[PDB]
């Protein structure tokens, strides 16, 4: 694992999230679930919880974005970069942007929304890019079939738990 | 009616559109529906036609947007500016953005998506604001209950025919 410069992490354990808008590609439900599920993955192995806002501002603001969208970092069209997100902190920090010139998918067809959402929630949570290829925080989106063999790697566990520790109801091996 | 400076138009009657993203506020089909209704209202009086692109850049790109977005013209929060659009031409020209710090509704309980989409597409097609109270291109939002009576005013027709002509026959 890596982290960001001098350990940007959150100070509180209950975070908020808003999905600011929706993709042409999937129905709203598929979006939601992928997000619910991406949060869950980090929840499961730490003391953090999340909760959903329909209006106002949230720690993690989640949106779909084409090209120029309002930050300092425009997207590149179909291909290359698939998404980007921001380290802990106020405002734009915490926040997560999905390239809609990709094809977001519920399975393995185009770009998997869950897989990616997980990766970029690693960013909003304080993790950077891993060296470990087998880790979710490696900067490549890999050629996959089985989404049931989504488990985080040990590197991932190790990095999010060095930030936040393990869950309160959890034993340690 | 009124038009833009140096009369910007489309030099082509078959126009393309893309709904670039979707609002939390509404069902997706209620978005789509309000779009093709806003399009239709202008199509019924000219030789224009629309088709929907799902990829690529289309002539009229339609999107939802909050504060600072793709352009030099941030949205403003709840109320005031509801949406905006660019006169005919390439790029962002032709394109229509919507302030998602409104509540878009299919009815008149919040901000009616059809109504605003229609006004805005008027802009995308070459019309500036009208001096006519009864006109769709008049700059003023009514919270207009009776959509049930909705007509393009004769002004709106005059102005859009002056650009593109009436229907073929
Ligand atoms: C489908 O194409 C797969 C190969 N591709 C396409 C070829 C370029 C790289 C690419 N990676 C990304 O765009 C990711 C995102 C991933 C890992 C989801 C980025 C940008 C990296 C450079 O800064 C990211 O890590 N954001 O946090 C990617 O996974
Ligand atoms: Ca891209
Ligand atoms: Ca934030
Ligand atoms: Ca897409
Ligand atoms: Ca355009
Ligand atoms: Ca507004
Ligand atoms: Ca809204
Ligand atoms: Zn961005
Ligand atoms: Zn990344
Ligand atoms: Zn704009
Ligand atoms: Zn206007």
């Amino acid at each position: 694992f890596r982290t960001f410069p001098g350990i940007p992490k959150w100070r509180k354990t209950h975070l908020t999230y808003r999905i600011v808008n929706y993709t042409p590609d999937l129905p709203k439900d598929a979006v939601d679930s992928a997000v619910e599920k991406a949060l869950k993955v980090w929840e499961e192995v730490t003391p953090l919880t999340f909760s959903r806002l329909y209006e106002g501002e949230a720690d993690i603001m989640i949106s779909f974005a084409v090209r120029e969208h309002g930050d300092f970092y425009p997207f590149d069209g179909p291909g290359n970069v698939l998404a980007h997100a921001y380290a802990p902190g106020p405002g734009i920090n915490g926040d997560a942007h999905f390239d809609d010139d990709e094809q977001w998918t519920k399975d393995t067809t185009g770009t998997n929304l869950f897989l990616v959402a997980a990766h970029e929630i690693g960013h909003s949570l304080g993790l950077f890019h891993s060296a470990n290829t087998e880790a979710l925080m490696y900067p490549l989106y890999h050629s996959l079939t089985d989404l049931t063999r989504f488990r985080l790697s040990q590197d991932d566990i190790n990095g999010i738990q060095s930030l936040y520790g393990p869950p309160p109801d959890s034993p340690e091996t």
